[PDB]
């Protein structure tokens, strides 16, 4: 079996949050062939005086798993799961709040902003790694990303370029407001960051980050996008697909083109 640590919310009160990510595991669980075991993990038991407790149930997992949620609950704990994977060369997949976790994490702990954080959880922090772009801003609020886009892959050897079968631009869908914060990503890049995937190839003001990843590591990527929003039994999210790969000790063939399903029509 592979054990995933699946780092948010118990069963009991989840709900149905994470309905669409399930199926998406279940996709590749079948495609694999190989027998999932997740771990549901409490985020917030991740963080804390008590904290090496639950680090040690990550250690023993085969990968570790950070999705979207709601709210500021548990970002500490979820930075905490992307540091664990990070120094033990443990494969990581972060989605939307996972990888703006990756992101703040490698920012406090290597870069050595303590105080780096999201807009969204510290607005006085002054390193706010992930913020709203100026674009997307008024006095009253901000745009709410939602439905396609063009995923433009940037770095060639990246585990972006490989799993959607070196497709210069992809098309996936979002559900997010608050981007990588441009103006750091040579710090980022400095402390081992590749950022592998973006929608704008030129690395503007306006640039927004789609996907990152740890190279030196075995297995460390994150995505903005959603990729439980386009997958079925027999095309599966690649995203999720290379992760379990990974956490199963297992290769993949992968397409010699990229599905039509996440191509640009
Ligand atoms: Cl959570
Ligand atoms: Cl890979
Ligand atoms: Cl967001």
């Amino acid at each position: 079996t592979v054990r995933i640590a699946f780092v948010g919310k118990y069963l009991q009160d989840a709900g149905d949050t994470y309905f669409s990510v399930l199926q998406c595991f279940e996709h590749c669980q079948i495609a694999l062939q190989v027998r999932l075991d997740i771990l549901y993990v409490d985020s917030e038991e991740l963080e804390g005086p008590n904290a090496d407790e639950a680090r040690k149930a990550l250690l023993g997992c085969d990968g570790i798993f950070v999705p979207g949620g709601f709210g500021n609950r548990g970002v500490d704990g979820k930075c905490a799961a992307a540091q664990v994977a990070r120094m033990n060369n443990i494969p990581y997949f972060g989605v939307c709040l996972g990888m703006q976790v990756a992101v703040i994490e490698l920012s406090r702990n290597v870069v050595g902003w303590s105080d780096a954080n999201s807009e969204e959880f510290n607005k006085e922090s002054t390193h706010q790694v992930v913020r709203i772009m100026d674009c997307d801003r008024n006095k009253m609020g901000a745009n709410m990303h939602l439905g396609a886009c063009d995923v433009y892959i940037v770095e060639k050897s990246s585990i972006m370029a490989k799993i959607y079968s070196k497709s210069n631009i992809v098309v996936e869908r979002h559900r997010h407001r608050y981007e990588v914060n441009t103006a750091y990503f040579e710090d980022l890049r400095k402390a081992g960051l590749c950022i592998s995937a973006v929608t704008d190839p030129t690395f503007s003001s306006r640039c927004r980050v789609e996907a990152v990843e740890n190279p030196s590591l075995r297995f460390f990527l994150a995505v903005q996008f959603h990729p439980e929003f386009i997958s079925t039994p027999m095309d599966p999210a690649p995203t999720y697909l290379s992760f379990m790969a990974a956490a199963a000790k297992k290769d993949y063939v992968w397409p010699q083109k990229c599905s039509q399903r996440r191509l640009k029509q």
